[PDB]
């Protein structure tokens, strides 16, 4: 534990050795960013799992019982006589040692924390064929590298200073290791030499016996080479960690001394009463602090209590067996089911002590054992009601399974605690209520296998973060009857169902999951945390990173966080507060009544004991949540339907409407930074406050094209900002006025270059009934003096006086019409129109009409006016009504008078240009008579 932190942080070796931050298990391309800002890549190999090493680094899991370490630390040492992996306490019984310094302990229980490196590398292996078997590219070479942890005395190098930190050693916080050069393979010890390159931890007082893991190329396994058995400095600073050799028949000789072959075999029943094992091929009068190792199937019988000592019960063969006597318990090193083996365990565990399961096959608990289970491993059915009064989870591998009514008990978590990678609790077709799920991490599920539909109640009744998994057929439900402040659950692990979310009275935050890190010290404090910090006060103060040094698991500046995707059917809100903080992936729809929804929050939530969360012997949990400002993308896909609500999209945050979206009577205010695409259509019935994104498109179709979507606003769109940006493309039918204070941007229809087709979903009917031919319709009145608008193959049905800064008009119809109570004639007012190859479609009774004014420019080429006479016209009157008003040096060819007619009128219009001293006009001045509609149609007349 000799650090050289020149260019890397302390940090960087602790959650290297921890499995924390970016050394994940099985993480591949992983890259240590240096103090210096460039990049280390790691060696090419999946990232090994730590779990087997022991809490104090010194001892190595091998599986089962069993460890290895070094026969100098001493069969009395405090890190071998009792060895600790998670919250569990393990007694070393005896052990096997052979020369060099190669020790093998048998504990007194079976470790549920880790499958253990149950596989040691062939040491007979030569020189090269070890390269062959073991190598790993490195900086573009196979070299004979492997990888360590430990927690030796701890020190720490500077560009040659070294600092020492003489009081730490054994402390499972400052677990830390690196990658190694085996510079000697095949000499009489393993020579690893920890300073080959950049990433330099040294082996310290301490680090004996502590394993080295090499990866078998052929097993795609990490094994164990050997154990610490000492160091060796040379002259000029060179240093080798030295190593005893894996043996595995020191190994072998041990495990077969506390094993003992029950074979039942045809043997009908295997009776044991007080240490005496009969009615098998195996008799024998003890049998005492030995695994029984039971093949054949059958029925095992107590006749009295069994207290087996260090000895547990294993079952070696894909058969069944039944544990059966009367009200006698069994206490022993615990329960190993190999093989797929399926004990029916119809007796009590001692109920002063813990069980303790692992082996991939089943433990099917029929009565109520009135004590704890801890399980690592395979599948544990819980048969009867309070199968256990706790039940601890842990690693990942393991599966608990509820097969009766009420089979948890009661308090704040239902007696589950999910430790350091957790498992999976299957609720089977049965309900479960928690205040609280204990669970340390993600590795936490609550799922549902069966074709019963199952409901899981949340009822926290103060702020809780759950950092597991909800998934498979279960609803969730978080009901109360009041809505109180002080009460949020926050979700930052992740959901997948196809099921509902019921929230009603409470609030509710998805989010992701900062990273958690190793700490220099579990708890508060002269004071070595504060020593470790200034080392690298330097670092911190060039790199702006405080977090990195704070020793804290997690920060709320932290730039590293992990997604939590939340995937669901419906989440169901009634008077409820749903928020959508950083780093979250929320798939699914939303039915709100009188809720607040907020996608984007800048408030995250953080747990200080992040991974750490159980407390004890296995059965407590501690949480303490830190809450503050820290933004970061999030998104939401799917559809909303909201009530009396107020929906809030935030900065960072990207909202994909990919559903139906209704909002009755609901704010709806998406704020700057955001960014929303609705492409499923719309209605609102009050207006949308715009001060970021808003695109509304048609829906596309698995054939790269769009089926038509409206956009129904009976309010209108507020644009409140400056850089607010209007969108609408690829097949969209909006309606309702746009209002801006601002100096906006509106965008109807595709680029011009740019053409979108109509799904073969769409009848052409349709298709012509809500676009005209055209890609956009949009239908209401525009009052943005300030703003800016741009309009590609749009039809738009002005339906008022509308007011823009700049306009711009390519292959568009300016289309002037009424609505259900205008029945006016209206303006469009404009500083500057530059419109070409379109249409602007003027109504008129004789005298008024409906007009353009263009204030300041007046540009583009090749437009029609069209003219729809509201009253047929006759050869008697004058006709002289203002059409169009521009500025004088405008070009008069800008207009010309359509040869078509529009509207039920069989009258083309006669138009006139005219230049007052200021402003040029067209007029119309006379006619001509001709003796679902298609709009775009008309633009054939310029082309």
């Amino acid at each position: 534990s000799q650090m050289d932190i020149s260019n890397f942080y302390i940090r960087d070796y602790m959650d290297f050795a921890q499995n924390k931050g970016i050394f994940q298990a099985g993480a591949t391309n992983i890259e240590i960013v240096k103090k210096d800002g460039s990049t280390l890549k790691l060696p090419e190999v999946p990232f090994p799992d730590f779990s087997p090493v022991a809490n104090k680094g010194s001892t190595t899991s091998i599986g089962g019982a069993y460890s290895i370490t070094a026969t100098h630390n001493t069969k009395n040492h405090h890190s071998v006589a009792t060895q600790n992996w998670g919250n569990s306490t393990y007694k070393q019984t005896d052990w096997n040692t052979s020369h060099p310094d190669f020790a093998v302990s048998r504990l007194d229980k079976f470790v549920v924390e880790t499958r253990g490196a149950t596989e040691g590398a062939d040491i007979s292996l030569s020189k090269q064929q070890a390269l062959e078997r073991y190598g790993v590219n490195y900086k573009g070479e196979k070299k004979l590298i492997a990888f360590r942890a430990g927690s030796g005395v701890v020190s720490v190098k500077k560009n040659g200073r070294i600092t020492p930190f003489n009081e730490v050693s054994y402390k499972p916080e400052m677990l830390n290791g690196s990658f190694v050069h085996i510079d000697d393979w095949s000499g009489w010890l393993i020579l690893t030499n920890n300073q080959f390159d950049e990433f330099n931890n040294i082996a310290s007082q301490g680090d004996a016996g502590s394993a080295l893991f090499v990866y078998d190329n052929q097993k795609k396994k990490w094994v164990v080479a050997g154990t610490v058995w000492g160091i060796y400095n040379y002259a000029n600073g060179k240093n080798h960690a030295a190593y005893s050799k894996w043996n595995q028949t020191t190994i072998d000789n041990l495990k077969n001394k506390y094993s003992y072959n029950v074979d039942m075999s045809g043997a009908q029943v295997a009776t044991i009463e007080n240490g005496k094992l009969t009615g098998t091929g195996s008799d024998t009068t003890d049998i005492k602090n030995k695994d029984l190792i039971f093949t054949g199937g059958g029925d095992i019988l107590l006749k009295s209590s069994f207290d087996n000592g260090a000895g547990g019960l294993v079952f070696n063969d894909k058969k069944t067996y039944r544990v059966n006597g009367d009200d006698f318990t069994f206490k022993g090193a615990g329960v190993d089911t190999r093989n797929g083996s399926t004990v029916e365990w119809n007796i009590r565990y001692d109920n002063k002590d813990n069980l303790h399961k692992i082996g991939d096959g089943t433990l099917d608990v029929r009565k109520t054992q009135n004590t704890n289970l801890k399980t690592g491993e395979g599948l544990v059915i819980l048969g009867a009601e309070k199968t256990f009064n706790n039940i601890y989870i842990t690693s990942g591998d393991g599966t608990v399974r509820l097969n009766a009514e009420n089979a948890l008990s009661g308090g704040e978590y239902n007696g589950i605690f999910f430790a350091k990678n957790g498992g999976t609790l299957d609720l089977n077709g049965y309900n479960q209520s928690f205040n609280k799920i204990a669970a340390t991490d993600s590795g936490a599920v609550i799922t549902n296998t069966s074709t019963k539909k199952s409901i899981l109640s949340l009822n926290n009744t103060a702020d809780y973060i759950y950092h597991g998994n909800i998934n498979g057929n279960l609803d969730v439900l978080q009901h109360h009857e009041t809505k109180k402040e002080n009460r949020r659950l926050i979700l930052d692990g992740g959901v997948d169902t196809t099921n509902d979310i019921s929230l009603r009275n409470t609030q509710l935050s998805m989010q992701g999951h900062a990273t958690e890190h190793a700490i220099y010290r579990d708890g508060a404090f002269s004071d070595y945390v504060a020593g470790m910090q200034n080392t690298e006060a330097d670092a911190v103060k060039q790199n702006g990173n405080a977090y990195k040094t704070n020793n804290a698991v997690s920060d709320l500046s932290q730039p590293d966080w992990e997604t939590g995707t939340f995937r669901f059917g419906t989440l169901h809100l009634e008077n409820s507060d749903f928020s959508v903080g950083r780093n979250a992936n929320v798939i699914g729809d939303i039915q709100a009544s009188k809720s607040n929804i907020t996608i984007g929050d800048t408030t995250a939530y953080i747990d200080l004991h992040a991974g750490k969360n159980i407390t004890g012997d296995g059965f407590g949990f501690r949480q303490n949540i830190v809450r503050g400002n820290s933004q970061g993308e999030t998104l939401f896909t799917g559809g909303i339907t909201a009530e009396d609500s107020t929906i809030v999209i935030k900065d960072k945050a990207k909202a994909l409407f990919s559903n139906y979206v209704y909002l009755l009577n609901t704010k709806a205010t998406i704020e700057n930074g955001a960014d929303v695409t609705t492409q499923s259509g719309m209605f609102s019935t009050s207006d949308i406050s715009i001060s970021g994104n808003l695109s509304m498109t048609g829906n596309p179709d698995k054939d790269n094209k769009f089926e038509p979507s409206i956009y129904l606003n009976d309010a209108s769109y507020l644009l409140t900002d400056d850089s607010a940006r209007l969108v609408a493309k690829n097949k969209a039918s909006v309606v309702g006025d746009i209002h801006s204070t601002k100096s906006a941007s509106i965008m109807f229809g595709h680029d011009e270059s740019d053409l979108s087709q109509l799904s073969d979903r769409t009848s052409k009917g349709l298709a012509l009934g809500l676009l005209g031919g055209f890609d956009v319709s949009y239908r209401g009145s525009v009052n943005a003096p300030s703003a800016s608008a741009t309009m590609n193959n749009t039809w738009w049905q002005l339906t008022g006086d509308s007011a823009l800064k700049t306009l711009k008009s390519t292959n568009s119809m300016v289309y002037f019409t009424d609505s259900a109570n205008n029945k006016k004639f209206h303006t469009l007012t404009v500083d500057e129109l530059a419109t070409s190859n379109s249409a602007y479609a003027m109504r008129t009774n004789l005298s008024e009409s409906d007009k353009l004014e263009v204030k300041k420019h007046l540009s583009g080429e090749n437009n029609i006016l069209l003219v729809d006479f509201l009253q047929k016209p006759t050869p008697e009157k004058q006709l002289n009504i203002e059409l169009v008003s521009a500025p004088k040096d405008t070009n008069e060819n800008v207009f010309k008078a359509s040869k078509q007619t529009i509207g039920f009128s069989d009258v083309t219009p006669v138009i006139t240009t005219r230049e007052t001293d200021d402003k040029i006009t067209w007029s119309l001045t006379g006619y001509n008579t001709v003796a679902s509609v298609d709009y775009k149609a008309f633009l054939n007349e310029v082309n």
